[PDB]
């Protein structure tokens, strides 16, 4: 474990929603929560050992938080991941997740040039009580450290070090011990791992063997032991990444 490359840094983008409705149209409201999810989610991924040995210590810290108070502007038939109507149904509250993260990748791809990842937070209701989406660790490429994508539709090169998260599921605002999990979740997937199985009982716990870890696809709720932590699955996975990206984007701890 190298010192000087432990940390993978983040820009973080809170959009007009988020702004609006978890910030409460305040910037010191806006980042405070911010700086505190990834404080806790750093916990999680810092205290994990990686091997089961000595081989933690590996967190993530924010670069840069991103405010954008009000909707971008946008000329007719131009879309931007910041834009005051969903796409591609204007009639829903949120856009279709998968564009929605296309499109941020797109917006964002030079700052996502310079960074190991940038994670946007958003206040929408995604269709059937989808959370976020990220790249990496997809059963398709991405993650940690910025990897080209040249877009043909885009016709520009955008970055695959991306995710996102939404605070709000089912009309309402979410609990702070279920974002810390989408987060943790969908930064697991650019770490490189996938959802755990239900074939791989180590993976996938009953309940009474503390339940299910992270990364298993469907959502917690956050009152099981192993909920907030990583699966071997998610850590054999995530080992073979670190090695491999901790040289080329990680940083020292601030
Ligand atoms: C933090 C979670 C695990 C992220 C995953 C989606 C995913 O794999 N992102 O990387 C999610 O939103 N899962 C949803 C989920 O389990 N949502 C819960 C909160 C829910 O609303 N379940 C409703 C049951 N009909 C799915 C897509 C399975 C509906
Ligand atoms: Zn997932």
């Amino acid at each position: 474990p190298d010192p000087m490359k432990n940390t993978c840094k983040l820009l973080v983008v809170a959009d007009h929603r988020f702004y609006r409705y978890m910030g409460r149209g305040e910037e010191s409201t806006t980042t405070n929560y911010l700086i505190e999810l990834i404080d806790r989610v750093d916990d999680i991924y810092r205290n994990t050992a990686w091997d089961n040995a000595g081989f933690k210590g590996y967190g993530i810290q924010i670069e840069q938080i991103r405010i954008l108070k009000s909707p971008q502007e946008v000329k007719p038939g131009e879309k931007h991941y910041n834009m005051a109507k969903s796409y591609p149904n204007e009639e829903k509250d949120a856009w279709d997740v998968k564009m929605l993260l296309e499109q941020f990748s797109f917006d964002i791809a030079e700052e996502a040039s310079k960074v190991c990842l940038a994670h946007l937070f958003t206040y929408q209701d995604f269709d059937m009580g989808t959370l976020g989406l990220a790249y990496g660790g997809s059963p398709s490429h991405g993650g940690v450290c910025p990897k080209a994508y040249y877009s043909p539709v885009g016709k520009k090169n955008i970055y695959l070090n991306s995710g996102l998260t939404s605070t709000k599921n089912y009309g309402k605002t979410i609990l702070t011990k279920e974002a810390d999990l989408v987060t943790t979740h969908e930064l697991g997937h650019n770490f490189g791992a996938e959802h755990d199985p239900d074939g791989l009982a180590e993976c996938a716990p009953n309940e009474d063997q503390g339940g299910k870890y992270v990364m298993y696809p469907i959502a917690v709720s956050g009152d099981h032991e192993n909920n907030k932590m990583f699966s071997q699955c998610s850590k054999q996975s995530i080992y073979k990444t670190i090695e491999s990206k901790a040289q080329e984007c990680f940083q020292e701890r601030s």
